[PDB]
DNA sequence: GGCCATCACTAGATGTTATAAAAACTTAATATTTAAGTGATCAAC
DNA sequence: GTTGATCACTTAAATATTAAGTTTTTATAACATCTAGTGATGGCC
């Protein structure tokens, strides 16, 4: 018997209101499928929101072992399998992801097998196992039934464009996707279209369109409770606002700090961007790690440092991570930070050159906006940005 | 019985020394090949080159309608008829290409329908009809038994890579290339040598990486004797040259004018160029065209008026062109004239940003060099090339 | 006497399975055809 | 008497086709599982 209906077992015992509390919640008319629940082996809901609502609303601190234990033991044969999966994904709950994926591959159900294999392309695809056109095939040999795999299998793709920067074909892809062809799973259509947002959100914050990349975010926050599209979202709008808006940056990543709450990966996203919001802005800076080996870490430490006229102790600690194997987008900082102690335009020439190389088309504007001042032709730095 | 074997049995009853000679062409080492060729009704030999070096040797003047009457006569469910397609593609024969596939779809053999399906996937794509996602699918979908047809899906691909421009992925799909794989047909090895090349030819040169881009045209050129291909090679090597060898640019042209004889669209290709390539060096100019409403043409009038100091009568047609519909790199080249008629720097920074716009990494050169000489930061305009 | 948890029936819409029908797929085993030898046969000279 | 065009043998390697033994689609049919109603029964106040 699964942990999940073992503690809704101790819990209705002490308090006879919650069945048609836990209805309302997982969205039933009426809490008779939540007595099949209880009582009956191997029931399920239509809707895997109903069991997701649940363990969210009234077991949250536990949500992952609960819902582990829940998928892990599913009939892959059903259309709960197939929900579980496109909520492991979407958790980035690999553990329970992979497992759904081997049983469902070997097993007997036409349609667990085809959302089984789809995953296993995108889980392949993001992993750096395979490139797009091996995965662009390995769909196209899939002879895919499903409106529902039909639009992921156009998603997984989505992904690999975004990692490489590319709106155009992406656009292309995202342009075919008509969601409202999801007829029996709803949970998914709902999961896709937080997917889809969030994808439109970050390309469009790459592509520097910050107005529609904030639009995208907020429909994104709108239509999840899921953790992992929550932090994105709202570390985009925060990223979105760092040129623009310190209050509106300072408040979207303290947000999305909250919402990461016991998950150290997401909290030190929101804690290294606002150690760089506070001392780009110029102001007390409590986010910086002064114990970190880490080139970013130690920047930022420099950057503080300079902001409190220490240019010189700023000068050696920045001459001493020269010694020290950076990638391009770290030397675009590097030479920044050099820029503003010795007010030289050399230095924000390499500035710009390797934001260039690294393709980031947001840190380029820091050295652009200190070459403007110096006297630069603006026309020409502008022409740099296209 | 084909128009060839018509001709050679003609010509054979003349000159009676000319089947040894055949053969030599042919690479037959006796001729007893060509008399069973010439004898028996639908004889074919072991590799199609036996049959293209002698139409090409032997009745040049007539090497279409010779070759279409025998492709279109051939068993589809025969190596030839499978060379007879590559060779149909190779000089974009498309009425005998498209007749062969549709032929081979619907056959009995299964080397013949895999072939007929790959090309229709290449002619569709190439044509507009899909998106490379759609064919990389159609390839995946197909469950490709041969060498040869795996070598050319993913050629396929690299010319959609090469038409929007995208290095990183055609090189991706060029490393994956084993041509050594090739063991049937050493016809198509050979001919997807010369793509290849030409194809890497085109890349290097768009990615403004001039001595890889003739090395590459170099070795196509080398390796082929079709029409198309050596056309192509010699106009990327005389573009490889246009700004760096005057004499180089127009050898390089004039090579490939010869070779596009009787092919007025590719002969235009050659006349345009050089068109501008003596305007641009400031040479007496024979290839303009004073007739032509196409803007190309105008611009080239315009170019010869400013460079004979006529400057009121060049700014008088220039801003007739203004009122006239013209694609981004036309633009281009437009602000670059109205940037050497009117000295002002903001026509030399359209140039520029139109040229940006239309993903031209080598017209660009020409604002820059002009906003260089007005005094312009060299270490900036090179920030823009990168 | 009324309310409220419980929960097995129940109707009907939906989702699953299973069970032959019809296609596409290995495979291996002949069967054709190929290049290039060998050797008449007639012409030439 | 020699030569060299002609051509059908030939052999042995390579290309092709047929066949029949396995998977794989498919579809129309036959069964389970859903949610949300209905109604029982028993605490509770």
């Amino acid at each position: 018997m699964e942990l999940i209906r073992i503690a809704m077992k101790k819990d209705l015992e002490n308090d006879n209101s919650l069945m048609n509390k836990w209805a309302t919640v997982a969205g039933l008319k009426n809490p008779n499928p939540l007595y099949d629940f209880l009582n009956h082996d191997g029931k399920t809901f239509n809707e895997f929101s109903s069991i997701v609502n649940i363990v969210k609303s009234q077991y949250p601190d536990r949500e992952y072992e609960l819902m582990k234990d829940y998928c892990l033991n599913l009939d892959v044969k059903t259309k709960a399998a197939r929900s579980a999966l496109e909520y492991a994904d979407a958790n980035m709950f690999f553990e329970i992801e992979d497992a759904l994926i081997d049983s469902m591959i070997s097993c007997s159900n036409m349609k667990s097998k085809e959302y089984g294999k789809v995953y296993k392309i995108h889980r392949e695809l993001s992993k750096g196992e395979i490139d797009v056109f091996e995965a662009s095939a390995n769909i196209g040999k899939q002879r895919i039934k499903t409106a529902e795999m039909n639009i992921f299998s156009k998603m997984l793709l989505m992904y690999d464009c975004l990692n490489k920067g590319n709106f155009a074909p992406m656009m292309l892809l995202f342009q075919q996707i008509d969601l409202s062809e999801i007829k029996e799973n709803r949970y998914l259509k709902n999961s896709f279209e937080t997917r889809i947002n969030v994808l439109l959100s970050n390309i469009y914050l790459n592509e520097n369109n910050l107005e529609l990349c904030r639009e995208y975010a907020q429909k994104a926050i709108s239509s999840t409770d899921t953790q992992r599209f929550l932090v994105f979202s709202y570390l985009t709008i925060g990223t979105s606002y760092i040129f623009s808006d310190f209050n509106l940056s300072k408040q979207n990543y303290l947000i999305g700090l909250k919402f990461a709450k016991g998950n150290p990966g997401f909290e030190e996203f929101f804690k290294r961007n606002l150690s760089f919001l506070n001392n780009f802005w110029n102001k007390e800076n409590e986010w910086i790690n002064y114990d970190s080996d880490a080139v970013t870490d130690m920047q930022e430490v420099i950057f503080e440092l300079i902001n409190h006229k220490e240019l010189s102790k700023a000068l050696q600690l920045l001459n001493k991570l020269e010694e020290r194997d950076q990638n391009e987008n770290e030397l675009g900082f590097h030479y920044y930070l050099k820029g503003l102690i010795t007010n030289e335009k050399e230095a924000f020439f390499k500035s710009v050159e390797y934001f260039k190389a690294s393709q980031d088309k947001l840190s380029i504007k820091m050295p652009l906006i200190q070459l403007e001042k110096m006297g630069e032709n603006p026309r020409l730095l502008k022409i740099i940005t296209m």
